[PDB]
Order: structure tokens, then sequence, then C-alpha cells
């Protein structure tokens, strides 16, 4: 079997992305964020408290006629940005782009905090790391991709998100058509639980290639490039005007300067972020003061190669036994 479902941006800055996906018997569809750094698949529903729901699409397990709820089970999570959510659990039958697993763990909201409430166009996540990470208590649960992975015609998943534009998620093959030159494979440590995996160097626009290793994750479901100290600080020099702002809380740019591309390594192999792609508009409306898509790792413990890595490249997400990542120029 293989599934193939379009991924939107949320907004005109990408701040993240949106994948429709069909959940119980009739389908409820929901928009869902797909993020390979983390392991549960939640949505807002009937259950969550009135006040935290505010325009999202929920999901009503009791107009299921699949739906089971799962004795006794309950999960809890909290993300990067400090952001959280927690409910109890039901199985049922959900669906990407045409495929289908059958007694996936839902987890159905009942708690979710303000930044949630406050995004209308995100009715909850998918977590496509690894299951080791779920946080459903006291038997912990599969995600998506693990259920569907022996069904799969190749036990993969491929990320191609979009510049200001739609993009694709696909299940069970690599699209051929959809990138450039060769697709390059590198190791992933599952020791974390995410796709974790060694660059081999930057550079910055035109500037020399710096052969450096940088141990970081591909996240999905995190908006920006985030990497160490030094490496940030070379980029942002490059750019007239740039500084780190602790009050804004990261590296600001006059929106009117032109921002060098970022190339990370993948083996041997290079990938170029345009300038544009680091973009993400003024701080507040009509301030000419704009915020960087590149910044520093240093306060987090761990690199994280989000959207603005990953949009600039064709991306496999390889789940054989031995789990690898593959980057292609698109
Ligand atoms: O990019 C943000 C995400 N924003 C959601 C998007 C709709 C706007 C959420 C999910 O994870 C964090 O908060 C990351 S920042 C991060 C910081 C430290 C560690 C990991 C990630």
């Amino acid at each position: 079997s293989t599934g193939s479902a379009t991924t939107t941006p949320i907004d005109s800055l990408d701040d993240a992305y949106i994948t429709p996906v069909q959940i119980g018997t009739p389908a409820q569809t929901l928009n869902l964020d797909f993020d390979t750094g983390s392991s549960d698949l939640w949505v807002f529903s009937s259950e969550t408290t009135a006040s935290e729901v505010d325009g999202q699409t929920i999901y009503t397990p009791s107009k299921s006629t699949t739906a089971k709820l799962l004795s006794g089970a309950t999960w809890s999570i909290s993300y990067g940005d400090g952001s959280s959510s927690s409910g109890d659990v039901y199985t049922d039958t959900v669906s990407v782009g045409g495929l289908t697993v059958t007694g996936q763990a839902v987890e159905s909201a009942k708690k979710v905090s303000s930044s949630f409430t406050e995004d209308s166009t995100i009715d909850g996540l998918l977590g496509l790391a690894f299951s080791t990470l779920n946080t459903v208590s006291p038997t912990q649960q599969k995600t998506f991709f693990d259920n569907a992975k022996a069904s799969l015609d190749s036990p993969v998943f491929t990320a191609d998100l979009g510049y200001h534009a739609p993009g694709t998620y696909n299940f069970g093959f690599i699209d051929t058509t959809a990138y450039t030159g060769s697709i390059t494979y590198t190791a992933v440590s599952t020791k974390q639980g995410f796709w974790e995996w060694t660059s081999t160097g930057y550079a910055v626009g035109s500037g020399t290639f710096k052969s450096t290793s940088i141990d970081g994750i591909a996240d999905t479901g995190t908006t920006l490039l985030y990497l160490p100290a030094t490496v940030v600080s070379a980029y942002w020099a490059q750019v007239s005007g740039a500084k780190s702002s602790s009050s804004v809380g990261g590296y600001v740019f006059p929106c009117s300067a032109t921002l060098p591309s970022f190339t990370f390594g993948v083996g041997s192999a290079r990938i170029v972020i345009p300038g544009d792609y680091i973009d993400f508009g003024p701080i507040s409306t009509g301030s000419s003061s704009c915020f960087g898509g590149i910044q520093s790792s240093a306060g987090i413990g761990i690199n994280i190669f989000g959207d603005v890595a990953l949009k600039a490249a064709f991306v496999v997400f390889n789940g054989a036994t031995t789990p690898t990542l593959g980057f292609a120029s698109k």
C-alpha cells in the first residue's frame, strides 16, 4: 500500500504545515501538523475544555462507529515552546492520503495550552518520530507510520515541504519525479527517539564550506533552523544590521536586507537554503525589524533541522530495520 497527501502552509510565513487526515467512521477530517519530532497523534475533540477551543475542527468519538475508548489510557505532552496538551485515548481508523490504519491510537485532548487554542488552523498533531517517545500511559502506543509500516510497499515516508506553497507527504514510495539529482542517505541514531543525524558542515552565501560535524534532528514540526551559536553568528554577521535581541528572543535583521543563502552538508552532498527562506517577517505588525529563520540552539540542548532546512530538500525518512535519512535537492 501507499498514501499521498498534500501539506499546506498555515500562513504566509510558513509558520507550520497542515495535512488533512480522516479519522473515524464516517470520516471526520481534521487538519493535523505532521511532526517528525514527536510521536503522539492527538486531536482537538468534543472532550476539549470548551474555553480552550477557538475555531479548530474537533473529533467527536461518540459519532464514530469504529471508535473504542482505550480503557485507563491517558497522555500528556509538552513541546519546545512550552506549549502542552493532555487527555484520554481512543483507537479508531485513521487514513492519510488513501493509506488506512485500523486501531490507531487517537489521543483526544481534554486540555490544551493557550498557543494551541490561539492557532485556529491546527486541529492536532500527527507524530512521526519513533514510538519510544509516545506519551500514552500505562501502555505506550505506536505512531501512524509504525502501524502502517509492514503494509507499505517500502517502509518509508517522504517530506516535500513547499516554500510559500503546498507540498506533499508520501507513505510507502519515493516519487522519483519530485527531486533533482540523487538522494544522499546518511546514518540515523534513534537513541533519543528522533530522526537524529550528523550534518557534515555548512556555508554562508557564496562563502567557503566549513567541514564540521553538526548533530541534529530532522523535525518537520519545528518552524526554524536551530544550530550552534558559532554557526548562527557566522550567518548573521553577513547581514548588515542584524543582531541578537534578548527582548525579541533571537536574531533580528532589517527588513530591507537581502539575506544570503545557507548551505548544509549531507555527506558529500550540499543542500542550499535560499536567503528568502530565512525571512520570517516583521517582529510585530508594521515593524521594520524582521525575525530570522536561523537561530541558536544553545538553550535547547539539541540542533534542529526544522522546516527552514527541510523545505529546501526532498527528505526520505527510511524506516528500514536500520533507519536512515535521505536528502535531495529539488
Ligand atoms: O517551531 C516551534 C513550534 N511552533 C508551532 C508552529 C505553529 C507555529 C512548536 C513545536 O515545537 C516548538 O514549538 C518549536 S520551537 C522549539 C524549541 C525548542 C525545542 C524544540 C522546538
